[PDB]
């Protein structure tokens, strides 16, 4: 599910998204 991006480079973008 495209809601893997949570674990998976880490997103990273998550990481770096605020």
């Amino acid at each position: 599910h495209v809601f893997r991006l949570k674990k998976w480079i880490l997103k990273v973008i998550l990481q770096f998204g605020e």
